[PDB]
């Protein structure tokens, strides 16, 4: 009963991408049980961003996943203690984006602290030339490994009619004692991450919906 | 028109995995419109296989995909000329499996010719020790690129309670004229590949169901 149908989100992000330093602050809200959320991000240092904020959008919220079919919820179970995650995203045109994140809960507010390091994005690519148009929907593969939740994802950055593919390797670690938590089995998480509004490469708005589920295909 | 509700399948596979040569013959049948199929495979040379046949199972059929939501069917459009596919699968414990396949149609029978080269599989791993228990269901990301259909997939080989992740990079190329074909947009393909029976590392039976679809998540 620690989580409410309306939760606040506060986020602080610090990072360097291809040598450009930046800091971001985010305020957001969402319904963790229907799995929907939104966030407003202001780049407070390093604006205007000289690269596509799309690559930072997936670093900006796992408590807001609608879990179906009785799949245990690693993230909601982790409270009040909270959790962390770490991720590396490899872009097929060379870029690498790694991030570490800490998620805590105070009252009605989820608190996110994010560190980001991105390297080797091609200077002529859509990320550094800031020519991307958001992400396709995606489906993460999620599975346990000795109390750590592992994630594997294929995402597609929209560049006109073309798609730049990247590969996400994630680990989610609970701060709760492993014995007080029931790990899920192998499953999938549909995610649709959208950026409805952006301004001056400094203000961004994100919306996300997520659903944890099993395969829709029947087992013969 | 050219495809029937019941199609037969003949498959010839030749390959070398970690230096072990093998030859396989397969006979199968399925419904291409409901997207279901089964196949009996006999290793006619190199039996018993000293490695898990699971890694060869995805090389053994894209005509049998149920396409929903009006998604154009690249593979069914490609006939009578047929199509090819190329794939490399990288396993997270080092193994690499490359394959090339030719799909043609004669009367009511689909004819597959498969070439396989696998390298760098760890001698102590579940593949070479033949300790795997089939595949989890998966969801391929499928998208167009100048008349070629590109696929990216994350698959999970079951080894007891642990999962060995591999990454599939696929290209599907039609033998039909580029102008004579309607390319699909970005979409997903759910696949469940199962091995109901196996015998002496020499006889294998596969069942597969496939569905092409869009994300179930509404776009806000």
């Amino acid at each position: 009963g620690l989580l409410k149908e309306s939760m606040r989100i506060k986020m602080d992000m610090e990072g360097t991408v291809n040598g450009h330093y930046f800091k971001c602050e985010g305020e957001g809200d969402g319904n963790p049980f229907t799995g929907t959320q939104s966030m407003r991000i202001h780049v407070t240092e390093g604006a205007p961003l000289p690269f596509a904020f799309d690559i930072l959008a997936p670093c900006c919220s796992r408590t807001f996943i609608h879990h179906t079919a009785g799949i245990p919820d690693f993230f909601k179970q982790s409270f009040p203690e909270g959790f962390t995650w770490e991720r590396t995203t490899t872009y097929e045109d060379g870029g690498i984006l790694t991030a570490h994140q800490d998620t805590s809960l105070e009252g009605n507010c989820l608190i996110y602290k994010v560190k980001v390091l991105g390297t080797n994005f091609p200077a002529d690519g859509p990320v550094m030339k800031n020519k991307s148009e958001g992400w396709e929907p995606c489906t993460e593969v999620v599975y346990p490994d000795n109390g750590v939740l592992c994630g594997r994802n294929v995402m597609a950055l929209k560049v006109g009619d073309r798609r730049l593919i990247c590969h996400l390797y994630s680990s989610y670690k609970s701060k709760k004692a492993i014995r007080a938590l029931t790990m899920p089995g192998f499953h999938f998480t549909d995610i649709r991450l959208q950026m409805p509004r952006k301004k001056k490469d400094e203000y961004f708005e994100l919306y996300e919906a997520s659903v944890a589920r099993y395969s829709d295909l029947p087992e013969k």
